[PDB]
DNA sequence: CGCTAGTCGACAT
DNA sequence: TCGACTAGCG
């Protein structure tokens, strides 16, 4: 997450509905209306207790996609990566830390904080994942469970021409190089979007606007795989690349003391997470719904060496990722939980 | 002025 | 899954 993201490309936007895409084809993030729907019952999933809400919360996003003639294709989020290991875990205990908490109020008679405690303890798990993606298969739309983070995923799609948009919350997807990606889309349609052409009419992004400086950027900001250094954000960052007359960013990185003058000491530990989390922007794996295989989200140069990219994401068998695609196959159990076969009548 | 980290929100009655 | 808002510090 790219804070401030936004904000800082303001002038890249423009609000839009989903009409603009009738007849074509659009991805969606659906882990962010999973959240927003899971909200509405935060007391129930944080007791135990049944519920289904979430997935008609979803399904009616769903079904306004497809009043409008959209085909929307359901993209979900998958295994934990290594390079977002951290953040992971660190969320995982704050969901814990609440969960304690509210469960401490519920033992004393607070009744509304003890809620504030449970609607920041929710957990998505894949088995809610997997409701919605019956419920969604049910309307007979396409759904694809991502081999790792859903954001890959939704950018291999836009830039394989698969999907035209992007819809989602998370400001990620513009630095894996989406082309359209719809923001802030409310139940009704009405949403911002901001195109990577467009991003040229950023006047503070300066030539900061092809997608490896833009990468470059963010991740120098401060992103989920790495940490930015102590008084870097967007604008700094964006400094130092248009003073940047220099197409090797390691030195760059290593003269940011200069092109700020300020007094930045630069860890080589914090170099070297800097080529792996470039190098997990570039080639984090994803699933072709085509061929059905699993690849890179870009095609590997020739200076970069696919062994040292284990955090990028692990190698599995084709078949697997297949299973896994498709939801059949639970994330951590990797048992099969769904018998659905596509052939047996995305996937052409 | 820009960056940081904490607070607060997304639901919907 | 995330972002928006801001007091507080450089
Ligand atoms: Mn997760
Ligand atoms: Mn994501
Ligand atoms: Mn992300
Ligand atoms: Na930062």
């Amino acid at each position: 997450g790219i804070q401030g993201l936004l904000q800082f490309i303001k002038e890249a936007s423009e609000p839009i509905h989903v009409r603009k895409y009738k007849g074509q084809v659009v991805a969606v993030d659906t882990y962010c209306w999973l959240h927003k729907g899971a909200i509405a019952c935060a007391e129930k999933l944080a007791k135990g207790e049944p519920t289904d809400r979430y997935v008609g919360f979803c399904m009616k996003f769903v079904n306004m996609l497809l009043s409008h003639g959209i085909k929307p294709i359901l993209v979900f989020d998958g295994c934990t990566l290594p390079s977002k290991k951290e953040v992971e875990r660190s969320r995982r205990e704050r969901r814990q830390a609440n969960l304690l908490k509210g469960k401490q109020l519920l033992r004393e008679g607070k009744v509304s904080e003890a809620r504030e405690c449970f609607t920041r303890s929710i957990n998505i798990t894949h088995a809610m994942a997997h409701k919605v993606i019956k419920a969604a298969r049910s309307q007979g739309v396409d759904c694809l469970v991502a081999p790792y983070e859903a954001d890959a995923q939704l950018a291999y799609l836009n830039k394989a021409g698969i999907v035209q948009a992007i819809i989602t919350e998370d400001s990620d997807l513009l630095a894996f190089g989406c082309k359209k990606v719809i923001l802030k889309m409310d139940q009704f349609g009405n949403g911002l979007e901001i195109d990577q052409a467009r991003l040229g009419m950023c006047r503070q992004l300066g030539d900061v606007f092809t997608e490896e400086k833009f990468r470059y950027m963010c991740i120098l900001s401060g992103c989920d795989y790495l940490s930015s250094l102590r008084g870097i954000g967007l604008a700094k960052a964006c400094k130092v690349l248009r003073l940047a007359n220099n197409p090797d960013i390691v030195k760059v990185i290593k003269k940011i003391g200069h092109y700020l003058k300020m007094n930045i000491t630069v860890p080589e530990d914090y170099i070297n997470g800097f080529i792996r989390a470039n190098n997990t922007f570039l080639y984090q794996l994803v699933f072709d719904p085509i061929k059905r295989k699993l690849i890179p989200l870009n095609a590997y140069e020739d200076d970069v060496d696919p062994e040292t990219l284990s955090y990028a994401g692990q190698y599995v068998d084709d078949s697997i990722a297949l299973q896994i695609a498709l939801g059949n196959k639970d994330i951590n159990t990797f048992e099969q939980i769904d018998d659905y076969n596509p052939d047996t009548a995305l996937y052409f």
